C-alpha cells in the first residue's frame, strides 16, 4: 500500500484481453482465460491488504456465450476455478447472473446467495451469465428489485485490455463510476495498475 | 488543415460538453460565464458531423440534479441549452429534446422540440438531454418505453474536461459505447478532438 487519503468503497474489474494475450504468446484464443485466474487472486489480496471493501468482477455475459463452444467451455472453467479459489481466502462471495439458462454453470449456483468464507474481509461479486437487459427487466421501485440489486454503486471501474467501454456491465451501478483503462491484457496484471487506478480515483 | 478520410465512422455520437466553469475560472471570469462560450464549439462540431456524414449526435444538456446549482449558473446553463436548440433549428437539424417536462425546471421554450422535428433539409438528427435523469428515464417504463426510447444506441461517447464518468447519460444506450475523454474544457473545443475520438473509434 502507498498511503491514500481516500479509497473507493466498491471497485468493478473488467478482466479483458485474455484472447489477445494468448494469441500473442502463440496459444489458442481460449487458453488465455486460465492465465486470468492468478491475476484475479492477486488483485483480491491487494484489495484486502490496502482495505478496498468491495470488488465486482465481470465474468461473462449472455452475449459472450454466443462465442464458439471451445472459448465458452474455457472462460466458464476459469470463472468456476476463480470463484473456487476466492472461496479459500477471506471473501464474502456473491455470483449474479441468469440461472434460468443452460449456460449458467451449475457449479456456481451455490454462490447466488452471498456467502462468507474465513473472516470475510472483502465482498466479491461475480457477473456469470449476466445480461444488462435481463438485469433491468428482472424488475417488471423496480430499480431496487433489478437482478443486480445486491451489488451497490460502483465508485471505480478498472478495465484491462485497452478498450474504454462497459460491455453492458451493471448500467445502474456504473452511471457515475470513474473509469480507468489499463492498456495491458488482464493476464499481464501488475499491482501498479491498481495503484495507478486508485491514484486517479483519489486525485478526482 | 485537412479533413481526415475515416475507414469507419460511428452512426451515433454522444457529447458531454463539460469544463465550461473551470474554463471561465481559468480566464478569471465568473463560474457561470463559461456556458455562453459553449455554443460556437457545438455548431462547429455539428457542421463537421454534416461534412463527414455522422447521422446522429446527442448532447448532454443539464440533469435534474444540476438545477440545484447556484441560480446564476442554472440561468446561464439553461440559456445556453435554449440558444443551442434555436440555433441548430436554423441549420437543417432534425431536433429532439428529451427531459422531464413534468418539472418547473424544464425550460418552456423547448416544449416545441419534445417530438422530433425536421428543420430545413434534416442533414443530421440532433438530440438534447434537458432536465434529464437516468432514474426518471428508466422508471418512465411503468424498456422500449423509457423516456429516451427515441434516442438509439450510442456508438461513441466523447466527454470534454478530463472526467472519466458517464455522469448518468442514457444508461441503456451507452452499455456498449466506446468512450473517449478530451482533457481540454468544452469552450476550448478543437476539430482535432473530434478527429482524435473518431481515430480511436475506427481502431476498435
Ligand atoms: C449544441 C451546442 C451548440 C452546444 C451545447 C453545449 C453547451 C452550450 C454547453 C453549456 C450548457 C450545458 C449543456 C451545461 C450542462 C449543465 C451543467 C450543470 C454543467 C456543469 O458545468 P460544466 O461541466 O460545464 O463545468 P465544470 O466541468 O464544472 O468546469
Ligand atoms: C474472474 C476472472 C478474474 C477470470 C479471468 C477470465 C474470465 C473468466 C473473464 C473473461 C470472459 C470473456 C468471455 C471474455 C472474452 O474476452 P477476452 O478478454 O478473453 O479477450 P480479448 O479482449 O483478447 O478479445
Amino acid at each position: 500500500t502507498p498511503k491514500f487519503k481516500r479509497l473507493p468503497g466498491h471497485i468493478a474489474i473488467i478482466p479483458d484481453g485474455n484472447r489477445r494475450w494468448a494469441l500473442d504468446r502463440g496459444l489458442e484464443k481460449h487458453e488465455g482465460y486460465k492465465h486470468g485466474i492468478v491475476p484475479g487472486l492477486e488483485l483480491y489480496d491487494i484489495c484486502v491488504k490496502i482495505g478496498i471493501g468491495e470488488v465486482t468482477f465481470f465474468g461473462f455475459t449472455q452475449d459472450n456465450t454466443k462465442r464458439p463452444q471451445i472459448q465458452r467451455k474455457a472462460f466458464v472453467d476459469a470463472c468456476i476455478k476463480s470463484v473456487k479459489e476466492l472461496s479459500k481466502h477471506d471473501a464474502e462471495l456473491l455470483v449474479v447472473g441468469n440461472t434460468n439458462s443452460d449456460m449458467f454453470p451449475k457449479e456456481l449456483l451455490a454462490y447466488t446467495k452471498r456467502t462468507k468464507f474465513g473472516k470475510g474481509k472483502v465482498r466479491i461479486n461475480f457477473l456469470v451469465n449476466y445480461g444488462w437487459y435481463w438485469d433491468l427487466t428482472y424488475a417488471f421501485k423496480m430499480i431496487e428489485n433489478i437482478a443486480s440489486a445486491e451489488i451497490p454503486r460502483i465508485d471505480l471501474l478498472i478495465r484491462w485490455g485497452g478498450r474504454r467501454r462497459l460491455s453492458g456491465m451493471l448500467p445502474v451501478q456504473t452511471v457515475y463510476s470513474d473509469i480507468y483503462v489499463v492498456d495491458e491484457m488482464w493476464p499481464d496484471f501488475k499491482p501498479e495498475h491498481l495503484f495507478n487506478a486508485l491514484e486517479f480515483y483519489q486525485d478526482q
